[PDB]
RNA sequence: UGUAUAUA
């Protein structure tokens, strides 16, 4: 009744604080209009009691409200930072169905939200539930973030659990990485593990490296590998790429990882990529200009233009300066020769 | 002329 009143006229109603809810909490934070009056009053009020009041309310039904489309805000104010003399009840209050928490679009929000801002000790008490759900909580829409969560915000030895879930068979990475949901565990892992748990990881994408890195989620693993991974994971990846330079090019997806090898390639790894493409065929003609006829390779080379040395662009321009007058007549090659003539003069 | 990344 009293949620019923302060909906119809709020602002009669200007004076109501949050001990004025007491066993109304359920009601109001599971309302449009009452979860905010409580989200308002948390923020904007400067009475630590007035805030505790609900806060048992808020305890005893945490299991109702953490995937509510409204009460799931309620929750996430408590784990605030400026509420740490709660986190320890509230964690309790939900640590057993973190494993289903995992899963539902509300409730991992508030997960996301403690790993966010409390600390080790809760932390590593939140991972020991998501240890038991962790191969299918990677590839789930809504776990997903919570995995990458953990992997940015927990110290590398308390993930580790997740980093063996990737090598817990031999197609596992494979699998992530061609997951829209598991690539994105991997590129954190890849950002924020250490080496020790990284090389092992970019040990299996290598062993599956074609698959991967044409594949729509799995070329941005790739990439990721290209930046974070070691000199010598750069040195087997643009071998690779250099050695292969038109299939990895004349693809939709492997075409942005000549780009990252590119963008982020030393000098000599540009050298390696560049002697491919200007490497002339006896019967035919160099990769470069064949490359440039492609719907994806014409992008890869202009990236080339873009980010290889003067005396390397040196190189492309003596290679594909012959080719122009045919070049001309493929489609969008009036465009392609366009935004490259700042180097043809 | 060519690719992703959840809440009122
Ligand atoms: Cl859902």
């Amino acid at each position: 009744d009293l949620l019923t009143r302060y909906r119809a006229n709020p602002a009669m109603m200007k004076n109501l604080k949050l001990s004025d809810i007491r066993g109304a909490l359920l009601k109001f934070a599971k309302d449009q209009v009452g979860s905010r009056f409580i989200q308002q009053e948390l923020a904007s009020s400067k009475d630590r009691f007035e805030k505790d009041s609900i806060f048992d309310e808020v305890v005893s039904n945490a299991d109702e409200l953490v995937d509510d489309i409204f009460g799931n805000y309620v929750v996430q104010k408590f784990f605030e930072y400026g509420e740490e003399r709660h986190w320890a009840r509230l964690v309790d209050a939900i640590i057993d169905r973190v494993p289903e928490y995992a899963f539902q679009m509300y409730a991992c929000r508030v997960l996301q939200k403690a790993l966010e801002k409390i600390n080790e000790p809760l932390q590593i008490k939140i991972l020991s539930q998501i240890r038991h759900v962790i191969h299918r909580c990677m590839k789930d829409q809504n776990g997903n973030h919570v995995v990458q969560k953990a992997i940015e915000k927990v110290s590398p030895q308390y993930v580790q659990f997740i980093v063996d879930t990737l090598l817990e068979s031999s197609n596992t990475i494979y699998e992530m990485s061609v997951d829209p949901y598991g690539c994105r565990v991997v590129q954190r892992c890849l950002e924020h593990c250490s080496p020790s748990q990284t090389k092992p990881v970019i040990g299996q994408i290598h062993k599956r490296f074609d698959e991967i890195a044409n594949n729509q989620y799995g070329n941005y693993v790739v990439q990721h590998v290209i930046e974070h991974g070691s000199e010598e994971d750069r040195m087997v990846i643009v071998t690779r790429v250099s050695n292969n330079l038109f299939e990895f090019a004349t693809h939709k997806y492997s075409s942005n990882v000549i780009e990252k090898c590119l963008e982020q390639g030393a000098v000599y790894h540009k050298s390696m990529i560049v002697g491919a493409a200007c490497h002339h065929q006896e019967g035919s003609v160099p990769i470069v200009v064949q490359m440039m006829k492609d719907q994806y390779a014409n992008y890869v080379v202009q990236k080339m233009f873009d980010q290889v040395t003067s005396e390397q662009r040196r190189e492309l321009i003596l290679t594909v300066r012959p080719h122009i007058p045919v070049l001309r007549q493929f489609p969008h090659g009036k465009h392609i020769l366009a935004k490259l003539e700042k180097y043809f003069q």
